[PDB]
């Protein structure tokens, strides 16, 4: 019920939601690049919701600007995200450790890349997509305030919606067929 509890919480969630990122990344961060695509852009699009993840509700927490902008949400609602964000951090780190050596955040082709149809990956290719999106759906209402609510969801669907396309495309180009095929044997986000 106390207001700064729940900020304890998500600053929380987040530290170790980062601490799950720090670590799978900078994992695959020591293996080099093939080609990389507009990538001086999908940097920006990047930063942009890195203003959404993290700068901007960062401040939700550590400062009371935003206040007047707050849901007012009534307990029960939370808790039903703090729920929902706890099953994304696992699926998170399901997520990103059957992925592995191949991520990154600009649609960079590894040396080595390899496609997986075979993780959290079947039946659903850009799982991670779908966990950023619901993290910009719920750490607005754990975090009860609009404009973090609002913003991020934007910031995102923007750059999902416009990323994606390229991003298949561009696998595409690599894997040939075999993304073709994985496509019909897979959906976006939910599966079937
Ligand atoms: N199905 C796949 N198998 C292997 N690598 C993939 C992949 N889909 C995307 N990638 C790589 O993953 C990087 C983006 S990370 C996003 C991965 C996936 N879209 C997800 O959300 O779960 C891109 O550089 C792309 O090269
Ligand atoms: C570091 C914190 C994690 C932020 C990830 C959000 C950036 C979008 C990447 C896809």
């Amino acid at each position: 019920m106390n207001e700064n509890l729940w900020k304890i919480c998500f600053i929380v969630m987040f530290i170790i939601w980062v601490f799950v990122r720090k670590v799978y990344g900078t994992r695959a961060m020591k293996n080099k690049s093939k080609k990389k695509v507009r990538p001086n852009f999908e940097k920006s699009l990047v930063f942009l919701n890195f203003i959404g993840m993290v700068f901007l509700p960062l401040t939700a927490v550590f400062s009371s600007y935003l206040d007047s902008f707050n849901i007012n949400l009534p307990d029960s609602i939370r808790l039903f995200a703090l729920i929902v964000t706890f099953l994304n951090i696992g699926l998170f780190t399901k997520i990103h450790k059957d992925l592995g050596n191949n991520w990154s955040a600009i649609l960079e082709i590894k040396d080595g890349h390899k496609l997986v149809k075979e993780g959290i990956y079947k039946n659903i290719r850009h799982p991670m997509y779908a966990h950023l999106w619901l993290w910009v759906i719920t750490q607005g209402i754990i975090l009860s305030n609009w404009v973090v609510l609002i913003f991020g969801i934007v910031a995102w669907a923007i750059l999902y919606f416009i990323r994606v396309p390229k991003e298949e495309e561009l696998l595409i180009e690599e894997f040939g067929d075999e993304y073709i095929e994985y496509m019909g044997k897979t959906g976006r986000l939910f599966p079937k």
